[PDB]
């Protein structure tokens, strides 16, 4: 579609520029988890996806999605509520743009749960995995969403993804989950990214378990690739909402509604740990 | 190519419907070992895809095979789209999807693997029980783009994909036939292709716990599962993967054909056997 | 870009012909040499219609060899099309390229490695291939090779003895490794978890570029010898602080890299 080029991102950031006078420190992609904490921005500017010219288009069952203004314990955040997973078809400028836009818009640190197949057998139901590290296999193959020419205004060809989840913010939310008494619900991860959107097979959990991954989604990493291209500092957490089925004998399946359970549970929890850890950063 | 969608696979397969009275309640797609199979059809009608607008066309053209096999109303397939010829999705999607619309309940498939599993002999048969769908956990899933929710949901699991209950009776009708022994079930995994895979690639795949390794089947399968077809895969052993670098062994496509053809007569005996006993 | 297809290729091949009278038995591709062939032809692309452009084409003679050094690759983390990466590599096999010689940088994911260390190609895994973006997907061309190309001794045993020999000889023997390159398609470096699943996948080091080169120069029946230049070690463990573009490495082992391709081409056997 529209090419997350320094002069398209400049566009859609200065329309959303007249649609808000919130300077957005803090972005935050809402995953699985994050319903309610969206929903909790404090003097919120709702922004449909539909209502900003070249910005890229999503919709769950026909509503658009929203960039969300406001504050938050406060903080001043831009939420996305509404993303652009490449199981959909997305392309890599469609994804990318509205993390580049995030970045213009002021943006230093960017947020995102997910969903997440628990993988690692100690896992369990509800638990959040910080991400400290992924696998993205798109990536390994050639569908990296930094595939094609380098935005040279927004990071280098040959990007590091060295403290990809910077390290000091994983601390900080462990160090919230404890002080606030959910710590041991928090662990932190390798989350490995299926292109999706079939769950995994037994076969290809097994094996994703022992590449040495905790957690499987199909979503985050093309963000936080683009993210982590442009300087934002990201933190990630997976909400495990299925335990991974490693035995082709199980008659147990993922499926999407158990997701939702999970994470609609879970989201006040999640939103109260986001709003923590956004109270204290740095 | 023409989306994959219910009004596209409905036109698919309301134009079929005209040139057949066949109800399909099992889809068969040919594969290694599948080749004298089409001859054991009764009350048999050929349509070439040549015939069926917006149906995807490969080769002499593709063929959709109607008729009986073991007292059941089958359409073959004689004829696939590989993603390695560069079929895109849709294309590949599309025959599986109208034979859903067709009545296919039950998909029987058969295809040519390399060997991993060391286990594994020339002309076995491997009957898949799961996969590792390569191109699928690096975005080139099948069902990457708007989901089309007259056939399946947005996230298809895939736990009992090789439906156990198939994968038992094609195993019984095996050993009751006296060729149990050359029967064994594993993880097949997708290469996306051409090429066969390096040495290191293949023991790469044995130690992802794959037992077989081919370039087809996965997104016909995926394709199957999503729209709620009960899918039965078998891989032909046609060679025995190298995983040496040093060895002076490897894959020959003229000896993988020759392989599958030798066992056409047992592949063929064995899915008409399976057929024969379906619960009707 | 335009169909890599027997047309094509020839209509490129032939075009050069005219703009050279050298016909090349070895090809080469520097990734970390042409600099300092005799007797050369520089032919920029931007010369060669049809022919892929980011570059030059250099004719000439290394060590007594005529050669063609392609300068400038075509990645496909750059987001070119398998036609255009393959264009090159089948211009090279219509213009009497036998042997394909390509270096190109990598990280070490085997622990054994140094920085600066050669690590001749021996086998390659194909993360993109192996996942439907094989540079060979689509029409096979049939004038070129096969429709499954088998990629056995795919990294000449014969030309890895060679260059090890030479290596030996000239002592840096010590430098020389042999192992299995995988591509990460790129353009990221690897993460550390990524890394160590490389590692634990039988990967010694790790590129985003040549193999997709090295399918089409096999397909076509083109040799080829490749080496990576380890450039940096690959870090596994996340929690490091240590992958930079900014490499240097390359540098280090520019002219030791290059004196051992000048010394293998002096080898090779000559029909
Ligand atoms: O098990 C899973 N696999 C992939 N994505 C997911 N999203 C939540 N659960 C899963
Ligand atoms: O060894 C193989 N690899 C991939 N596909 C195949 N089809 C038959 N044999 C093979
Ligand atoms: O560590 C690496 N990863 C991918 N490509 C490379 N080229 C130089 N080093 C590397």
């Amino acid at each position: 579609s529209v090419t997350a080029n320094i002069e398209n991102v400049k566009k859609v950031a200065h329309h959303i520029q007249k649609l808000t006078s919130i300077v957005p420190e803090i972005g935050i992609i809402c995953g699985s988890g994050l319903g309610k904490l969206a929903d909790g921005v404090k003097d919120k500017i709702t922004i449909p996806y539909t209502k900003i010219p070249n910005f890229p288009q999503t919709s769950v069952v026909g509503h658009s999605g929203n960039l969300i203004f406001g504050t938050l314990s406060g903080r001043k955040v831009v939420v996305m509520q509404g993303r652009f997973h490449m199981y959909e078809g997305y392309s890599n400028d469609t994804v990318a743009l509205p993390i580049r836009v995030m970045k213009l818009l002021g943006v230093k640190i960017l947020m995102v749960s997910n969903a997440a197949g628990g993988l690692n057998r100690s896992l369990k139901l509800g638990d959040f995995v910080i991400l400290k590290d992924h696998i993205y296999l798109p990536g390994l193959g050639l569908n990296n969403i930094l595939v094609g020419p380098n935005q040279e205004a927004f990071g280098t060809r040959f990007p590091a993804l060295s403290n990809a989840y910077d390290r000091d913010l994983r601390k900080l939310a462990v160090q919230v989950a404890e002080e606030n008494g959910f710590g041991n619900l928090v662990h932190q991860g390798v989350y490995v990214m299926n292109g999706g959107p079939c769950y995994e097979t037994p076969a290809e959990c097994t094996m994703l378990l022992n590449m040495g991954c905790d957690v499987v989604g199909m979503s985050t990493i093309p963000e936080v690739v683009i993210a982590r291209h442009c300087g934002i500092q990201v933190f990630a957490v997976s909400l495990v909402t299925n335990i991974s089925v490693l035995d082709v004998e199980s008659d147990l399946k993922p499926n999407h509604e158990e997701v939702l359970a999970t994470g609609a549970q879970r989201a006040e929890l999640m939103q109260s740990w986001f709003e923590k850890i956004i109270e204290k950063l740095p």
